[PDB]
């Protein structure tokens, strides 16, 4: 209904339209709660979208066109926790795009065209636990950013990160049990020193993966947590 598959989980349907040619999402014929959209070609989300849906708790929007957000999209959305929107074409993020998700833990936004994240953004999602925001073309964040959540998971890795500020970006990030940073375009020199700190003052085993520098020349693909202050800014 229509040409989807269902079915029904205690105590909500489950719809499955995967690989399906989907061009919007006004084009279906309640109580949902798992809606499977993947592979489809969706270039956009609006509000009368999702006014119909308020009992999902799984919402998989990947590998679509999407482009843009409406503003308090899914505001009546309270049972969602998992959201997954990568591969899709997202410009920037905000915190009126988010409005509405107070339940929500896992937020998926990898393979975008995120260039920047705007201050307050997650303060939307006060209980979310894992961010994903890996290969994305970022290259800064905005101060408060990991103020209103308290995040046990988060990926950056694969961006244009050639440098990242502790005070009020990363200081602020507490209850921090795994935490990606690779792929990016380090630069040693004496801006980064105090992200090398904070980074040597994590937990044993909270950096996922090494982080390796990319200029200048002569300290390519050399870990920098090895290396010493003196070397990197005399």
């Amino acid at each position: 209904p229509g040409g989807c598959s269902c079915d029904h989980i205690p105590g909500g349907l489950k719809m499955n339209c995967n690989n399906r040619n989907v061009s919007s999402l006004a084009d279906l014929k309640s109580n949902v709660q798992e809606l499977f959209l993947r592979d489809n070609k969706i270039h956009s989300i609006r509000k009368s979208h999702f006014v119909d849906y308020k009992n999902l708790i799984l919402l998989d929007l990947g590998n679509n066109n999407i482009a843009t957000v409406e503003n308090n999209t899914f505001k009546n959305l309270l049972d969602l926790r998992w959201l997954y929107m990568d591969s899709n074409y997202l410009d920037t993020l905000s915190r009126e795009k988010f409005a509405g998700l107070q339940n929500l833990e896992y937020l998926n936004v990898e393979y975008n065209a995120i260039q920047l994240i705007l201050p307050g953004t997650f303060n939307a999602m006060p209980k979310l636990r894992i961010l994903i925001l890996n290969n994305n073309l970022l290259r800064s964040l905005p101060v408060d950013v990991f103020a209103g959540v308290s995040l046990s998971k988060l990926s950056l890795h694969n961006n244009y990160f050639m440098y990242l500020p502790v005070a009020g970006v990363l200081d602020q990030l507490t209850s921090i049990i795994q935490i990606d940073l690779h792929g990016n375009p380090w630069e040693c020199s004496c801006t980064i020193v105090p992200f090398k700190q904070w980074a040597e003052r994590l937990g044993s085993e909270v950096l996922m993966s090494d982080l390796k520098c990319e200029t200048p020349v002569n300290f390519f693909r050399k870990d920098f947590m090895l290396l010493s202050n003196d070397e990197i800014c005399p």
